[PDB]
């Protein structure tokens, strides 16, 4: 009889992923309302502990779903900048399940696009070190040019100019001729 808690697990299991779907519920509330769904005494074999130890994994593993199509959503809605406001995306992608279904929030909506955001940039600046390595124009010289006249980072910023790379970044330039300094500082 060895399996029967393990089918109890499963049973439970199967009861939160029918009647919980949003990642906003407490356990007090589920416990509440669930209790009221004949399912529940299938859980009779484990504690309540346990019980709420399963509620809590689910949370997690709605959240990580739900983050990850959110983000799929963002990736897919071009008009997306580095400079982009939650309030001006919120305007296209209401519509969008994986927007309305994430969170009642939008605190954590505003949160998660701003983390989406802050990672888009993370990414962006990693490749233009790439494209930076890959430029051989950029030399040890290049820090004496620098600071001898505007003229050699112009010059660089010539040959990086048509770059997919280089050009993600258009809407921080301050930013990204900061990592053409740094670069030719190292
Ligand atoms: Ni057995």
């Amino acid at each position: 009889s060895h399996m029967k808690r393990e089918e109890a697990i499963q049973n439970f299991k199967a009861l939160l992923s029918d009647m919980v779907r949003s990642s906003d519920v407490s356990w007090s509330d589920t416990r509440r309302t669930l209790r009221k769904d004949h399912r529940w005494e299938s859980g009779s074999l484990l504690e309540r502990e346990e019980k709420e130890k399963l509620f809590n994994e689910h949370i997690e593993a709605l959240t990580k779903k739900k983050r990850e199509h959110f983000r799929q959503l963002l990736d897919e809605t071009s008009a997306i900048t580095l400079t982009s406001t939650w309030k001006e995306v919120k305007k296209i992608i209401k519509e969008d399940p994986r927007c309305i279904k994430f969170s009642s929030s939008d605190r954590k909506k505003q949160r998660e696009f701003e983390e989406y955001i802050r990672d888009k940039y993370i990414t962006a600046k990693a490749d233009f070190r790439t494209l930076l390595k890959e430029t051989k124009f950029i030399t040890y010289r290049s820090k004496k040019l620098i600071q001898e006249s505007d003229q050699h980072l112009k010059d660089v910023e010539k040959i990086l100019q048509n770059d997919k790379r280089y050009l993600v970044l258009d809407c921080v330039p301050e930013e990204r001729r900061k990592l053409i300094v740094a670069y030719v500082d190292d």
